[PDB]
């Protein structure tokens, strides 16, 4: 069905069975304190991103979801639920990273299969068009393009990148469907010599897909842990005057909006219920001390340019391994402010689950 304005508004958001299970099978088995056993069960119960970020979760995870959702809608959930979904898997993900858990290549194909999985989630959509679908579409892609275009495989990948957006972005623009592209946060690309080049690149983008009518805007702080709304600056944000990603919003749509894009936005706040946080820099993206669960997903924002507050990257699972000799290790996950001993990326990481419960603001 279609939809007018906030996708947001008017539905429920369904919290998905991959993470409650993960929760109730794996972490809970190992947490004996009654009060942090309910906290669990509760954190469970707060609607989360799924993560397309491998291929295989097409034709698993989509679907056992959306079915999920179509079966609790048909049994009169009041509102409707809704699906949020990531959209993670171009070809040389990820193309400034130490290391990159993405799994195809531009090398090996990897522009096909990427077309493919796009084609085959649209497929899928227009299946389960009566399930209202929320897109983040490809964290840590065209923010790249940005700031990064030194890097070779980055320079390698960039036209690639553009070119695999646009098409994800018209193949996916479907009257049930909204999309955020991923715009980093504000210590990445709300720094004042990086943010009107941001502008330029979202905005071209958006013009050169059509403006596609599902394009709702940008998504911002995924899988980081910034503040929405502080009254200090963070020690380790200085001496970027946007350092919460208000100010990174307020100062980046007017931007956006004279190139021709009034984007709207969702803000991850999964991991930014405490602040400051114990990163010792910003750019400390792995498994960080001193973090929380953060506020709770809404609609209801109270702010004109962000349509949601949302949990985007899960907490609990991890960002990457802590293990120098394997193979995929980022370094950023052996640093200081990293939890150790940390399991590979996606493995579900109890040490640093406590951690976020604990720090978790609201409580739980
Ligand atoms: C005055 O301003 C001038 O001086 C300033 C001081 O030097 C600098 S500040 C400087 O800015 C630069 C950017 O311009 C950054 S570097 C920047 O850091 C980003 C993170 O904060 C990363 S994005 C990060 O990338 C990760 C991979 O490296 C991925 S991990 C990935 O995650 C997914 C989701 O969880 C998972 O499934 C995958 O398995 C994982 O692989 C992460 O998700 C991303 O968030 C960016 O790439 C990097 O360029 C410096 O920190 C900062 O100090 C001013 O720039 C300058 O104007
Ligand atoms: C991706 O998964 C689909 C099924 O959803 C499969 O048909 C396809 O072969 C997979 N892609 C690659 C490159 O293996
Ligand atoms: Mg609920």
């Amino acid at each position: 069905a279609p939809y007018n304005g906030n996708p947001f508004e008017g539905v429920q958001l369904w919290a998905n069975n991959y993470y409650r299970s993960e929760v109730h099978t794996l972490a809970i088995p190992q947490i004996t304190d009654p009060a942090l056993r309910a906290a669990a069960s509760a954190v469970a119960e707060v609607p989360s991103f799924q993560w397309l970020d491998r291929n295989v979760t097409v034709d698993t995870l989509l679907v056992q979801t959306l079915s999920e959702i179509r079966e609790a809608n048909q049994a009169g959930a009041n509102p409707q639920y809704a699906a949020q979904i990531v959209v993670y898997d171009l070809p040389d993900r990820d193309c400034a990273a130490a290391a990159s858990n993405g799994e195809w290549a531009i090398a090996n194909n990897g522009v096909n299969n990427y077309k493919a999985y796009i084609n085959r989630i649209r497929e899928i959509l227009i299946s389960f068009s009566d399930v209202r679908t929320i897109l983040v579409i490809e964290p840590d892609s065209l923010a790249n393009m940005v700031t990064n275009m030194n890097v070779p495989k980055c320079s390698g990948a960039a036209s690639t990148y553009r070119e695999l957006t646009i098409y994800a972005l018209k193949q996916l623009d479907l009257p049930h469907v909204a999309m955020y592209m991923d715009a980093g946060h504000a210590g990445w690309l709300g720094w004042p010599a990086n943010i009107q080049p941001a502008a330029e690149l979202f905005a071209k983008i958006y013009e050169d897909a059509g403006k596609p009518r599902a394009v709702r805007g940008l998504a911002t702080n995924v899988a980081n842990y910034n503040a929405w709304s502080v009254s200090s600056p963070p020690p380790y944000t200085s001496p970027n005057p946007n350092y919460d990603e208000k100010h990174y919003i307020e100062a980046f749509r007017p931007l956006l909006e004279a190139r021709g894009f009034p984007a709207q936005f969702i803000v991850d706040q999964g991991r930014s219920g405490k602040q400051p946080t114990g990163q010792k820099e910003w750019g400390h993206w792995c498994n960080a001390i001193g973090t929380g669960f953060g506020m709770r997903p809404t609609a209801n924002t109270g702010h004109q340019y962000v349509d949601a507050f949302v949990w985007v990257k899960p907490g609990g699972e991890c960002n990457g391994t802590s293990d120098t000799t394997a193979a995929r290790y980022d370094y950023h996950c052996g640093l200081e402010d990293a939890l150790k001993p940390a399991p590979e990326a996606g493995q579900w990481f109890n040490e640093y689950f406590i951690q976020l419960l604990r720090n978790a603001n609201p409580p739980f």
